[PDB]
Formats: C-alpha cells, structure tokens, sequence
C-alpha cells in the first residue's frame, strides 16, 4: 500500500534484543508494513551441510517466531517462509509491495559475505535501503581486529586484553513493540509463483531423514527463541542460589554427561537467544559484589565464570571474519600447519559411526547422531582422538563431520575449537595422558558405564569391571556376558599407545624444525588448558 519493510531472518531467530527488527519497526507511524521473512535458499542458518536434527532445531524455531508474531497482533501477522534464491524472492516480492528497507542481523562470517553482497547490489539497483546490524556477538568483530592492529588476536588471553581495552559489550535492545505493527497480504499467486510456504515443513521435505543409525534418542530439544528464555531463567535461577550461597556444590562443578537439555549452545548459534542478553544478565546478577570461590579454576566475581564462555564464543567468531580459509588446513595463515595422515576411509568412517572399539569414543560418536549434541569434554575426547591423540587424520575431516550433526555447529567456532584442540603443537601438555587415552577418561565421566551402555547398546550385559575395556574380557568371559570382541562390538581400530607415540614424535620433531612457531590460533598457556580440557589438576 504505503510500502513495506522485510525483517530476514538468517540466524537472529528472535524477537528479543533484535536491533535489525527495530529498525523494520521504526516506521510504524507511517504506515509502512512489516514482512517477517526466512527464505531456504540452501546455505542460510546452516542448511547446505544439514543432518535431521539441526533441520528439526530450525524448524522448531520458525515456528517459534511464527506464533510469537501471531499471539502478538491478534493473528495478523505471520513469519512468512520461502524456498529458493533471496535475489530473485526478493526482486518480485519489491513489484508486489515496494519495499522501502531490508534489514538483517549480520552475518559475520566470511561464507555469508556472497550472499549477502547480491542483496546489497540488489538494494542498490531497486533504491532499497539495506540495514545491517550487529547483534549475533557480543562485539563487532571489525572493531576487535583493528583494536588489535588489523589481525585478529590469535589467543584466548590476548582476545581478553582487547576487549579490555574496548570495554564492556553494548547492552540487549529493547523490546520490539508488534501490536500496533502493519502486515501485508500477499496475492496468492505471487505466493505459489515464488514457493512461499503455506505451513512450515519437515526436515523430509528437504529431503532430510533420520541418522547413521537414528532412534537411540534418550533425551530431546525444543529449538525456537521461547525455549531459549526458558533455559536462560532456570540457568539464572541456579546461579541466583549459587551466587548467594557464595559458591558451588561441588557436584555442579563436575562434568555431568548424564544431564541436560539444559545448554543453550544450539539457541546461541541460531539465536533464539541474544548473547548480549545472556551477557548482561549474569553481570547484572553477579554486579558489584566480591566473592571468594571458583569454577573449574575460574573466579566467580562479576559471573567471570560464566561470562568467560560467551568469550571464547566471541574469540573464534572474530578469528574467522576475514579468512575465508578457515575451515581448512592449506592456505590458513593461522593453523599450524601439520603432516596429517593423508584421508583414510575405513578409519574415518569407523570415526563417524561409533565403530573404534573405544567404548567411550562410540558412545559420543552415536550420542552425536542421535541427538545431536555432546558435552564439552566428549567433543574434547573424539578430536584429539581423530588427530592428534589417535589417528593422526586431518582436523578438516573432523569438523565436517560435526558441522552436519552438531545442533550449534558455527562455522568458524566449530573449526576454531578444531584448530585449537588438534593443532597446537606447541603444547606439551596437550598430549598427555590425561587427554589422550579415552579408557582413563571414560572411568572419570561414567565410572558405571551407564552412559556407555546406553549409547553402545551391546555392551549392555558387560559388567562394570569390563565395560570401559570389554577386550579384557577372556574368551569365556566374551560369549558368557554376550558380546565377542570382533562380532557384536568391534576391535580397536588401532594400537593406541604406539599411535600416540608416534604421533606425540610428529609434534616434537614438528617444533625443532620451526623454531620459533609462525602466529597461529594456540592456548594462551597451560593453565587455560586445564581449564579447557576440565582437567583435575
Ligand atoms: C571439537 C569441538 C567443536 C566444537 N564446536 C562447537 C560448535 O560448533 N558450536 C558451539 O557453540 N560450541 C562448540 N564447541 C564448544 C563447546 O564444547 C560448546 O559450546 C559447549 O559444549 C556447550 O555446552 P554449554 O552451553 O553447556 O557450554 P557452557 O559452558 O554452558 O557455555 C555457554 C556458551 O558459551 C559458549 N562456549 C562455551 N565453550 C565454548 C568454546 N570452547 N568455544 C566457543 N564457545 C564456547 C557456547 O556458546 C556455550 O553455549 C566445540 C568444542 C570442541 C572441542
Ligand atoms: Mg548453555
């Protein structure tokens, strides 16, 4: 009528803290409508490289905003979904209602700057005002980088010193006010012609099915920025206590595998939930008061503890804006780079299906396509056991294994903790023991084997004596308890102690050649190690 305004939705999948949402909005009072838009253009909110259930997580969190949308305006407005390319959705819906801007949340990452640049010369040729705003991190990551003299910083530690030297992070906007907001109807032949959806669809219609196995689902997650707030409110609600205790229990301080949908990692990447406002209210929570106690080696004062994860988030997302290369090894100029073993299939998939004998290396793996998450320290275990501490394979193979199932699965934090992890060669420590061997491990995380029975179901009649290492197990022992090594559960698909020290031999004769280590993406030192690794040291 007057013209209209698209909100599109890539990732920024919320209603809260949305900057380029207010913006959409700020021309309320003149009549100017609102289209909430999210078009499957095949890349978008990671969905090139796509398993069942990340696509499911998506979904859950269209449709999130879908209802919000309607409970807001008395059914009026709706989250319009396309298929197809942005361009050219883009160009037709403008002939249909001129549209006067177009605002996104930033994508940041060097993937998204193709798509995003066809738009903006689009918006250019058709006089569309084209609205960016920062609000996926806690910075801009330009301005952390030419804080830092035009490089990203490489460490944790010297990630920290700049943002000290830039101050705290902007604060989460307010609310967007909706009930008094414009929509538009769209002639229905428009809408066929350009395949906008009429209900949101399943992960089938992409032609997207069930896992590399697929029903040992224990526990399950509700995407959608609704669910977010709620996680947010339980997390918030422990610390409250935690925080007026002084401390923790020390049992919420250990890694519990055994626990939650109670991560909001997944809302993170797709952002249902605002970073900033998960920022601020720990600080706000924790303002102004000194405490004593720690976590995990971490001070609590100021709600570092937690706060601190939000960082390392912000750390590998700022690494990457400038480094189209990455996810990748060869032409990276901040990955070491190593003489991995050239792709070995057999092993690489045995890696993927849970299939290397290693019984709490198959747990993760499986829980990994069931249910599309795993704590911090099993993701720890199965990396360092495809590269550094195990198979000598390429870190490159690892991430693109989990970028497909892995319900957060950023891009550059996913290959940013890859790199970490596997490639820092410079770290003694980081071939250790109490990193490299999985059975040591696996006696810490899951001392019964309950995890290890639920996700590698033929171990379940091995009893606790054997279940870490069932290939102790005598011949007798084997076909009593039902399950013989080769057969029902699969041998080692290597000698673990003569590949670590093989490979633990690579790294140093990887040193004394370089020297002095060309800038590369490292662990500050061997304190922020243990940290990462949740070592009990
Ligand atoms: C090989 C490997 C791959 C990983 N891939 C991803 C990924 O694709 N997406 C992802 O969000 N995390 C990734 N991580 C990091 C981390 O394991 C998860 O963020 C963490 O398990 C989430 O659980 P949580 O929300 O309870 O973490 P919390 O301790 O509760 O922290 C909360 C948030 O802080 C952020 N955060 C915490 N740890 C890290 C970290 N090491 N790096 C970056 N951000 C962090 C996350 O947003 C996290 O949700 C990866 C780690 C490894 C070792
Ligand atoms: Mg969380």
């Amino acid at each position: 009528t007057r013209g209209a305004n698209v909100i599109w939705f890539r990732h920024g999948l919320r209603l809260h803290d949305n900057p380029a949402l207010l913006a959409a909005l700020a021309d309320k009072d003149q009549g100017i409508a609102l289209i909430p838009v999210f078009i499957f253009d095949g890349e978008s909110a990671g969905t090139k490289n796509v398993g069942y259930n990340r696509m499911r997580f998506l979904l859950d969190s269209l449709q999130d905003i879908d209802d919000q949308l309607q409970a807001a305006t008395d059914g009026r407005g709706r989250l319009l979904v396309f298929e197809g390319e942005p361009a050219y959705i883009f160009r037709r819906l403008h002939e249909q209602v001129r549209l006067h801007r177009i605002c996104i949340e930033q994508d940041c990452e060097p993937i998204w700057n193709e798509r995003d640049e066809s738009i903006r010369s689009l918006c250019r040729e058709l006089n569309i005002d084209f609205v960016e705003k920062v609000s996926h991190t806690l910075w801009d990551p330009q301005l952390v980088i030419e804080t830092n003299g035009g490089i990203p910083p490489l460490t944790y530690q010297m990630f920290l010193h700049t943002v000290q030297i830039i101050g705290l992070p902007p604060r989460p906007t307010a609310d967007a006010r909706l009930e008094d907001a414009t929509f538009v109807e769209l002639d229905p032949e428009f809408c066929r012609s350009l395949k906008l959806f009429e209900q949101l669809p399943t992960p089938e219609h992409f032609n997207v099915y069930g896992d590399n196995m697929g029903f040992l689902a224990k526990i399950n997650w509700r995407g959608g920025e609704t669910q977010a707030l709620l996680l947010l409110d339980e997390r918030l609600k422990v610390e409250q206590h935690a925080f007026e205790r002084g401390f923790y229990l020390p049992n919420q301080a250990l890694p519990n595998i055994h626990d939650s949908p109670k991560s909001m990692s997944a809302h993170l990447r797709f952002g249902c939930l605002s970073v900033r406002r998960f920022y601020w209210s720990v600080h706000d929570l924790f303002k102004n008061v000194q405490l004593r106690a720690c976590v995990r080696g971490v001070q609590m004062t100021g709600g570092a503890h937690i706060t601190g994860q939000l960082i390392w988030r912000e750390y590998f997302y700022t690494m990457s804006v400038n480094n189209p290369n990455y996810d990748r090894m060869e032409g990276n100029d901040i990955c070491l780079s190593i003489p991995w073993a050239k792709p070995n299939e057999n092993l690489l998939q045995s890696w993927r299906l849970g299939q290397t004998g290693f019984p709490l290396i198959d747990g993760a793996m499986r829980q990994l396509l069931a249910e599309g998450w795993l704590h911090h320290t099993l993701r720890n275990t199965v990396a360092t056991f495809l590269t550094r501490g195990g198979l000598w394979q390429s870190w490159e193979h690892g991430l693109q294994h989990f970028l497909k199932y892995l319900l957060d699965a950023d891009w550059s934090v996913c290959a940013g903790n890859w790199m970490w992890v596997s490639s820092s060669a410079f770290e003694r420590l980081l071939d250790s023991s109490l990193v490299t061997c999985p059975v040591a491990l696996a006696k810490r995380l899951d001392p019964d084997g309950t995890y290890i029975k639920q996700y590698v179901p033929e171990l379940m009649n091995v009893p606790k004596e054997f279940v870490h290492e069932p290939w102790r197990m005598s011949a007798e022992q084997q076909e009593q308890y039902e399950c013989l090594i080769g057969v029902h559960y699969p041998e080692r698909i290597i000698d673990l102690s003569m590949a670590v020290k093989r490979n633990m031999l690579a790294m140093k004769s990887l040193r004394n050649s370089l020297i002095t280590p060309p800038p590369h993406c490292r662990p500050s030192n061997e304190e922020e190690v243990r940290q990462f690794f949740w070592l009990a040291d």
